[PDB]
């Protein structure tokens, strides 16, 4: 879900990877690059901190906002041996929205404020273990794997209409729809909740592996190229507990209390290529056009919830496609330890969705990059990056909504 960059300097470049030391976030990026380190052992720990600014506006305005910030981390220690380089890292991010409950998004039909919340919280956690061998002196090669551990926690009311519009379209089943109808009626609500690790299982959460691997060619001596495939996140089931819970016409309340297993939640492969012509020897520039690959795997997302009473299920087609995101940026060394960075990535998505669902933000095209190095012991370096979600105003409901998201690092070398 990081489609963008990883690193706190390859954040700072425009999410560029491939050709260039990225750092250790290399391993979560293009391993191939990691023998570009300097020499001994590179220990990193990075921290990621991202307020997000969604503003719902509605059928005749009604303002539902969600100002949160999420935050993610980084610790990695990348060591030297012949050209090998063997080393692994725990890379934790979060995401999540949290409108509350005063919102229009809180109304059944009809418009009955219930006390409900909407909100959502993700949490991946990466942890690949990779290599980078240098072959010939003009080529390296690396490849990581990645135990990974999902953690999903939501808060979502459907109002009536848009649950009769998912048995219609074929996406809802199960024996509690019929039953649960009539009480919930035309101007009900329907409730999911997902909350946090309060069951030491539960939670809802999976395990799963992810996969990677590169390479990187100098075709002048000033000049790389470098191409990396990361895989489809093969995410197991998410399982744990969760509570639907029915809301009527008048604003009664059914809570019902079972387990959810949602199915076949893909993070994408991607496949990415690109270069870093270095045409100054303190003037770096590199790009990387990456483009991931949804549209494969021609199968389904499947919730289900199933209870005491009954099952509820919704399944919803793989579908899918592309997002293409070309991105640019520049390093220069204005002295010995300061490098000065900055870029720019326009992603656009081939066939669109405008699937408005405030709880699961869309990806921002736009970004814009900045940041940069100092080296205060050239074995003890320290990087940061600050990069700008240009915002959209996508219209179906009426979204807003703009990233800002800011990385640091500390690298002591051994």
């Amino acid at each position: 879900f990081d489609l963008e960059g990883y690193g706190a300097i390859s954040r700072a470049m425009g999410g560029t990877s491939s050709s260039y030391y990225t750092g250790n976030a290399a391993l979560i990026s293009n391993p191939a690059t990691l023998s570009f380190a300097p020499d001994g052992n590179q220990f990193e720990l990075g921290l990621d901190v991202v307020t997000t600014d969604i503003k719902v506006h509605d059928s005749h305005g009604a303002e539902p906002k969600s100002s949160t910030y999420a935050v993610g981390a980084q610790l990695s220690y990348v060591a030297q041996l012949d050209d090998w380089r063997f080393g692994a890292g725990l890379f934790v991010s979060s995401l999540g929205t949290e409108y509350g409950s005063k919102s229009f998004l809180s109304q059944t039909e009809n418009g009955i404020q219930t006390s409900f919340d909407n909100s959502s919280r993700l949490i991946v956690l990466r942890a690949p273990i990779g290599f980078s061998y240098q072959a010939t002196s003009k080529l390296t090669f690396g490849a990581s794997v990645d135990l990974v551990w999902t953690s999903l926690n939501l808060e979502l009311l459907l109002p009536s209409s848009q649950v009769g519009a998912l048995t219609a379209q074929g996406n809802l089943s199960g024996g509690l729809v019929p039953s649960l109808a009539g009480f919930v009626g035309t101007g009900g609500a329907a409730h999911f909740s997902l909350s946090r690790n309060s069951t030491a299982g539960g939670a809802v959460d999976a395990v799963g592996w992810g996969g990677r691997l590169g390479l990187t060619y100098k075709l002048t001596d000033n000049t790389v190229l470098g191409a990396m495939y990361n895989f489809k996140t093969s995410v197991g089931d998410l399982e744990g507990k969760a509570t639907l819970s029915a809301i009527s016409g008048d604003g009664a309340v059914l809570p019902l209390d079972g387990d959810i297993r949602v199915k076949n939640f893909e993070m994408p492969a991607s496949l990415t290529l690109g270069l870093a012509h270095q045409f100054n020897e303190r003037w770096v520039v590199a790009a990387d056009i990456k483009r991931a690959y949804w549209g494969d795997v021609m199968d389904s997302m499947n919730v289900a919830f199933i209870s005491q009473l009954g099952g509820i299920d919704v399944a919803l087609p793989h579908r899918y496609q592309d997002i293409t995101v070309a991105s640019i940026g520049t390093a220069y060394k204005y002295n010995n330890d300061l490098t000065l960075r900055a870029g720019y990535s326009y992603a656009q998505q081939a066939l669109d969705s405008e699937l408005i669902l405030p709880v699961i933000p869309a990806y921002l095209k736009r970004h814009v990059t900045f940041g940069g190095e100092y080296d205060f012991d050239k074995d003890s370096r320290i990087n940061l990056a600050i990069s700008f979600g240009l915002r959209e105003r996508v219209q179906t409901l009426r979204q807003s909504h703009s990233q800002i998201n800011a990385v640091v690092s500390y690298s002591k070398n051994f």
